[PDB]
């Protein structure tokens, strides 16, 4: 529906230069559904009218020669009449002997006395007056005008705007019409600094256009959003007025459901507690649907639309509807006397993200509520202090974010430093270490989180105390300390320890044999290389984990520009400039509008600060967390259930981020299992006899012993077994027997 | 109930639900035969409980 003098049809309002700024203005534009036919006089004419032409191709002319009309085939009004000796002309509502049809041969101001090149006219009549705007390209093919995006740039004009008659951008060098199908909204425009720039956009072709003005954007995101609330259609009031039982008529939200922009463009909409029989159909609970059905198969929620059910872009992908799926069943063995045993493990890396402050900002009472005006002040000055216990509140808030940062990142007295040889073991630990090659002394996975995560009426910022650089120190000193001497620094005195025990120590906290360690070191050091390696690549690759501080980035950034934004409203007032007030108008209604800024400002303000210190709130708590995390799983090793990673924990090493903090865990997991018979107790020489540590098995044809975490049978005997009581109160008890091991010593 | 702690961390373990309540007993600090010696009268405490 789109034939083009393009997404022209924007004309430009003034010569206010702005430039590369969001601004959507209503003003006066052209409806939808402009189509017309060829017809006989018993290949476009003049146009369904306004100023120029339509919406999408391409063209370059140098055609046009001849005239005699008028521009509203009237020319009683403006026509394209040309004694028009282009320094003056003549425009004649002045009324002369007009004569009813034209001719051609071989007061109405323009000095002041009696188009593809894109020169916008001047007919409207506020208060009359008369003059041109202009722009440039032309026609040689079906319709055009080009392409960029946003008005141009101001150097001479006098503006008043337009009454000709063919919609625009007009038509000329460098039967019946046809033009195309536009929507007529606000429209946005971003001017850049050099100027090569034309386009817009609307916000009703559809609820996609909808999204992207009503978020004030253009990118719109993968997700769902309400646009402005539908108001179910009251066609006509209630018969209950005077001169069985009546319902008022229902309302809600409509819902859009949208993919990415560069993903698709088709989109779905969602109507709230409405009724379809009240109003593809998909009828649900929910409500009204299009291009969702009932499909058998299910996934789990990718999109979340709300009670119960949730849509994604799926079959190619559509947007569909379908129920929710929880994961797959399972179901295992349970009997008197079986039991299952692993026999293989395996290592693994995870990460956490947790925030750790926010900016510091404040706030001039005085000047942002007066502009610095001596009249303001002695009219002010009668209300109070409460500015100032404001600000005192914001920088006792202030010198907190500082307190919290220190008490976080203060846990360490001394510092140290690597030996010159790195010899580790086969472990390549150079992956966290710090790099003195870079220009700065971050490892490279710090690096590459650097790299990858990226006024003046009185606002003021106030830089932190702390800086990347100790902070990068810190935390060197920290894993440097760790490595080199394990947990023992965090008691006392420093002592040195070596890796191969200090893991062998690590497994025998979880109740593991040290010889595993010992017999399995080559394939230990392989995995973790390799793990090391994936956790390099996946971090490299997979960019959502950043959403945690870019939402408070984002909000901070949000919530200064909505207070900046509030101060240019008038609340009422004549004007919001306070010289031309105080000129002009005085304050009676100057002391309401000082009034009403006092106040919209106290709940702005005093919100800034609630929402802040709502915000503050939560970041204490996750500072304490966090602080809490460092101790317990940083200087030794926690036994509590899932508090730090999945599995079993081992290691840990923090990283840090800009405002936050990074960590590794390395947990330990069972690989292989393989099936057993087992038995509580044995009886040998009539009496009974249990297991010191482990638990008894048998293959068939043999009984043995081994713990609970990996497989190792052993032969039975009193070493590893004692005796308590006879065989009868017992239930379950076999009649094997256990090998002595003092018999073959007394022998020989 | 059916696979212990087990399956927290990894893939689940069928065992014994008396051979559990024996690692609980010692897991607090008691020697597990006291568990077997008494385990009806337990029971019926845990049933009436």
């Amino acid at each position: 529906a789109y034939t083009n003098s393009f997404t022209r049809g924007v004309y430009y309002p003034d010569k206010v230069f702005r430039s590369s700024v969001l601004h959507s203005t209503q003003d006066l534009f052209l409806p939808f559904f402009s189509n017309v036919t060829w017809f006989h006089a018993i290949d476009n004419p003049v146009l369904p009218f306004n100023d120029g032409v339509y919406f999408a191709s391409t063209e370059k002319s140098n055609i046009i020669r001849g005239w005699i009309f008028g521009t509203t085939l009237d020319s009683k009004t403006q026509s394209l009449l040309i004694v028009n000796n282009a320094t003056n002309v003549v425009i004649k509502v002045c009324e002369f002997q007009f004569c009813n049809d034209p001719f051609l041969g071989v007061n109405c101001t323009f000095e002041y006395v009696s188009f593809k090149n894109l020169r916008e006219f001047v007919f409207k009549n506020i208060d009359g007056y008369f003059k041109i705007y202009s722009k440039h390209t032309p026609i040689n093919l079906v319709r055009d005008l080009p392409q960029g995006f946003s008005a141009l740039e101001p150097l001479v004009d006098l503006p008043i705007g337009i009454n000709i008659t063919r919609f625009q951008t007009l038509l000329a060098l460098h039967a019946a019409y046809y033009v195309g199908y536009l929507q007529p909204r606000t429209f946005l425009l971003k001017y850049n600094e050099n100027g090569t720039i034309t386009d817009a956009v609307d916000c009703a072709l559809d609820p996609l256009s909808e999204t992207k003005c009503t978020l004030k954007s253009f990118t719109v995101e993968k997700g769902i959003y309400q646009t402005s609330n539908f108001r179910v259609q009251p066609t006509e009031s209630i018969v209950r007025f005077p001169n069985l039982d009546i319902t008022p008529c229902s309302f809600g939200g409509v819902s859009v459901i949208t993919p990415g922009t560069n993903t698709s463009n088709q989109v779905a909409v969602l109507y709230q507690g409405v009724n379809c029989t009240e109003v593809n159909v998909f009828q649900t609970r929910a409500g009204c649907l299009i291009g969702a059905e009932h499909v058998n198969n299910s996934y789990e929620c990718d999109i979340p639309i709300g009670a119960g059910i949730c849509a994604s872009y799926q079959t190619s992908q559509s947007i569909i509807a379908y129920t929710m799926s929880l994961g797959a069943e399972n179901s295992v063995a349970y009997s008197n006397n079986s039991i299952a045993i692993p026999t293989n493990f395996t290592i693994s890396v995870t990460t956490e993200i947790l925030p750790v402050s926010m900016t510091k900002t404040s706030v001039d009472c005085t000047m942002y509520i007066c502009g610095d005006s001596t009249e303001c002040s002695n009219l002010l000055l009668q209300y109070g202090s409460f500015c100032t216990q404001l600000n005192r509140a914001l920088t006792g808030i202030a010198v907190e974010q500082d307190k919290n940062t220190q008490e976080v990142f203060a846990q360490v007295k001394q510092i140290y430093k690597t030996p010159p040889i790195k010899d580790f073991g086969g472990f390549n630990f150079s992956q966290i270490l710090p790099d003195p090659s870079k220009p700065s002394k971050r490892s490279p996975i710090e690096d590459l989180l650097f790299n990858k995560v990226t006024k003046f009426n009185g606002l003021t910022v106030l830089p932190p105390l702390l800086t990347d650089e100790m902070i990068a120190q810190y935390t060197s000193a920290l894993l440097a300390g760790t490595i080199t001497s394990g947990w023992t620094f965090g008691a006392g005195p420093a002592l040195q320890i070596p890796f191969p025990m200090q893991m062998a120590y690590r497994f025998n906290g979880i109740g593991v044999t040290q010889n595993v360690l010992y017999e399995n070191q080559k394939l230990i050091a392989n995995q973790f290389n390799s793990a090391i390696g994936k956790i390099q690549d996946s971090l490299s690759s997979t960019p959502s984990a950043l959403g945690k501080l870019q939402d408070v980035v984002n909000q901070n950034a949000q919530a200064l520009n909505t207070l900046v934004k509030q101060l240019s409203s008038n609340f009422g007032a004549i004007s919001s400039v306070l010289n031309d007030i105080l000129s002009r108008l005085d304050p009676p209604e100057a002391e309401v509008q000082i009034d009403r800024l006092i106040t919209g400002r106290l709940q702005s303000l005093q919100t800034y600060v609630t929402q802040q210190l709502i915000r503050a709130a939560e970041i204490r708590a996750s500072a304490n967390l966090a602080a809490t995390k460092m101790s317990e799983c940083v200087l030794g090793q926690s036994k509590r259930v899932d508090f730090c990673g999945k599995g079993y924990h081992l290691m840990s090493f923090p990283q840090s981020a800009p405002h936050g903090v990074v960590f590794l865990h390395v947990t330990y997991v069972p690989a292989q299992e393989k099936n057993f018979t087992t038995a509580p107790a044995i009886c040998h020489d009539g009496k009974a006899h249990f297991p010191r540590e482990g638990v008894f098995v048998s293959n068939g044809t043999h009984w043995f012993v081994t713990q609970r975490n990996f497989y190792e049978p052993q032969i039975i005997t009193t070493d590893n077994t004692f005796v308590s009581g006879n065989c009868d109160v017992v239930i379950g008890i076999v009649n094997n027997t256990v090998y002595d091991p003092l018999q073959p010593e007394l022998d020989s």
